[PDB]
């Protein structure tokens, strides 16, 4: 620290990123000497943002949390970043958590002729343990054990087994990856620069019930990545299992003195500020050859508050007209609200694909902006 | 460290069961237990040191060290780990041994003859660290910028054959950068698994750059794997001319920094201190790009390499494969010999490999040419 704040201030002149848009010399001056209980610092928080400039078109977050205290100790940086990334979400705003699956209306009849799969995923962090960008091998192992012992008490349809990555051949791994069940080794320079790939494979693995309809990714982007999924369109069932399983897992952890990080302002606390509130991304793999090329496709996603992406075959990668359409919201909307927008929006897109196949217009179906 | 202290040495001890790297061969639980709570004046810890070796269990083309130093004192404070690592990687260099420099080109015998039909290029490089500034795996942006400043000012005073300009990576277009890379002058994109896992890629390209003369025969990499990497190179096999330019420019550089009150990290035992333990001592890696279609496929290629103490790398550097049968052959050990003795080894070994390729072209035996393990 024999160097001034200005001498140590990152060169962000060519950066396109939330962290870069928020950070100023004053904030750096005031916070560069602070640290969280686990020793995480502002430099640690912004490192990924300094290394990954991102692109003008897409705006990346550019910063991560190394532990729970980061969001309070470095609020001068996270607050404006969160506000900007989350659409105006203010430090005083509160986030509503709703995991009551009975509040969802319909969603069990999505067209199986267009909707090949349905999936609802979220992330969780364990109180008292540093997050992936900063967690020690010991901490990571602690989380792993907690899941192993905790999940081993799940019964019935939630009866399952844990497979540490170290127990799977590179071949078995690829198969699990190809079938959309398992996460691969991080490659994203955004991820790698945060330090979350450390000691990789150690402490990582996957737990899943026998039917592989309920899964828990262990120590990948976050402490826990809980997933519920099936082929088809009953999203209702998917969410149902999601909520029931989630609650079973929370009850066990809470009982073990290790609960999930949460607060009334950010909801569930996770590594990346973009995934705060709910750690939820509910979506379907759907075939929309006509719609994906319709001039209005971009406007419908915006109005339905949905997002698109790519994983082409429910098996195969980058083929066909099979898209991954999911909710865009994270914080400010409740789990039920997000999955409800997925159900409604996906149902409308299907209704649109069909019209487009018949060469008819879709102006008739254009939703209103949500 | 106070936070990890909440966990036992065993809970934090890395699983190196499937690892190959010098760090893994040496690191024991006892050593981890005793050093896990230490730190250097700049804040570097045992975990920081070994991180690259825990992340990188192997390497596609060579045997790696698997640890790095974040500052000068790492080698002393974490002696228990670096000492056997150093003895393993450099053959048998003992912690009680002392390093000796020789920069005097005159002591180099021959080497101005390399069969130009086989040796496409000759190069001699070394690294230097600046006293009082943390090493790349751990340096702050302010520290990195101070190194760049010292280099710009310091190197700007060279003249004539060494007159040069400094080009910061940020002043270079992506195309200019890749040209410099394709031409083997500039360090590659930050892609080396070591550079990445050790934290040496932080804030890239901020503070990085290359300085060189108009002829591009004498260059200095600024802030890459080390503060400075001083290079001398040219197409062809006149290994002696390369080394002369090497010693002369380097000696000049060292005097300029000394005069500016900036000296380089040096100790009686490890010689020149650099990031990777493999680069300590002379920090010199002298070699050539040679075309050995036959020998490289011969079942005794690896053995010839070991007996001669030479290391093979790809045509585009340690992180690449050999292309068009063109291998980067250089001295593999840097502690235990001087720059003259090491450069003499590449010279002798390469001539012998040429002679070896000639045998094989004629379908001859090379068994008689296999020298005793030096
Ligand atoms: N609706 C879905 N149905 C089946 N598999 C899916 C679905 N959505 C995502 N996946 C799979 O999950 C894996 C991770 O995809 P990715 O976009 O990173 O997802 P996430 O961020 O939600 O974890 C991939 O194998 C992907 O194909
Ligand atoms: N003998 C040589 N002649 C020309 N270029 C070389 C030679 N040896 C190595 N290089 C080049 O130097 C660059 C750095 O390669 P690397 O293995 O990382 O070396 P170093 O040990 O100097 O860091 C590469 O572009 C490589 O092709
Ligand atoms: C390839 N290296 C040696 C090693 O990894 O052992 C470098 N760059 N220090
Ligand atoms: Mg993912
Ligand atoms: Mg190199």
């Amino acid at each position: 620290l024999n160097y001034s704040a200005a001498e140590e201030f990152p060169d962000l002149s060519k950066h396109n990123n939330h962290m870069a848009k928020a950070l100023t010399l004053d904030i750096y001056k005031k916070l560069r000497d602070k640290e969280t209980p686990s020793g995480f610092t502002l430099d640690d928080i912004i490192q990924t943002g300094v290394d990954n400039p991102g692109h003008p078109f897409i705006m990346t977050v550019g910063c991560v949390a190394g532990d729970e205290e980061c969001y309070e100790v470095f609020k001068d940086l996270f607050d404006p970043v969160i506000e900007d990334r989350h659409g105006g979400y203010k430090p005083t705003d509160k986030h509503k958590t709703d995991l009551n699956q009975e509040n969802l209306k319909g969603g069990d009849d999505l067209d199986p002729n267009y909707v090949l799969s349905s999936r609802v995923r979220t992330g969780r962090s364990i109180k008292g343990i540093a997050l992936p960008p900063h967690c020690s091998r010991g901490e990571r192992r602690l989380v792993e054990k907690l899941c192993i012992d905790g999940l081993a008490t799940l019964t019935g349809e939630f009866q399952g087994k844990y497979y540490p990555l170290s127990s799977m051949s590179d071949a078995e791994q690829q198969q699990l990856i190809d079938d959309h069940f398992l996460f691969d080794k991080p490659i994203s320079p955004l991820l790698l620069a945060s330090g979350m790939a450390r000691d990789w494979p150690d402490g990582r693995g996957i737990w899943h019930n026998n039917d592989k309809t309920f899964l828990v990714w262990v120590n990948e982007e976050d402490h826990l990545r809980v997933i519920s999924m099936q082929k088809g369109g009953n999203m209702k069932e998917v969410f149902r299992r999601f909520c029931v399983g989630l609650k079973k897992i929370e009850d066990i952890f809470v009982k073990a003195g290790r609960g999930f990080m949460w607060n009334e302002h950010l909801g569930y606390v996770l590594t990346c500020p973009s995934n705060l509130g709910t750690g939820l991304r509910g979506g379907v793999h759907v075939k929309i050859p006509h719609l994906c090329k319709h001039e209005k496709f971009s406007e419908v996603l915006k109005r339905t508050r949905l997002q698109k992406r790519g994983t082409g075959g429910v098996d195969t990668a980058a083929v066909g007209s099979i898209y991954d359409i999911s909710n865009a919201d994270r914080l400010g909307f409740s789990e039920v609200e997000q999955v409800q927008m997925v159900v409604d929006g996906v149902k409308l897109m299907v209704e649109m694909e069909k019209r487009l196949e018949n060469g008819k217009s879709i102006d008739d179906l254009m939703p209103a902006q949500k």
